[PDB]
């Protein structure tokens, strides 16, 4: 179902949406499809002022994997965003 999820996906507009789509790009700006990993990951988290391990990151990854794959689809990515938000933790 995850119906209560799609319910705030009507709030987004389109304004906020190119803001995302355009991190996935960094994510994997040379991967084949688009599956991001612990390996890009740490790629992004440089710019800002971090660099930990690919042991401690997957922790952020291995809880919204709904599916236990290791990536971060534009799917399960609302998600993460959504819950945060309507839930911060
Ligand atoms: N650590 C996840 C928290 C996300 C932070 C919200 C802002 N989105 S973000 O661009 O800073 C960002 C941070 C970390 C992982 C990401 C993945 Cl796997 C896909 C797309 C964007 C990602
Ligand atoms: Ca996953």
């Amino acid at each position: 179902m995850d119906d209560i999820y799609k319910a705030a996906v009507e709030q987004l507009t389109e304004e906020q949406k190119n803001e995302f789509k355009a991190a996935f790009d960094i994510f994997v700006l040379g991967a084949e499809d688009g599956s991001i990993s612990t390996k890009e990951l740490g790629k992004v988290m440089r710019m800002l002022g971090q660099n930990p391990t690919p042991e401690e990151l997957q922790e952020m990854i291995d809880e919204v994997d709904e599916d236990g794959s290791g990536t971060v689809d534009f799917d399960e990515f609302l998600v993460m965003m959504v819950r945060s938000m309507k839930d911060d933790s």
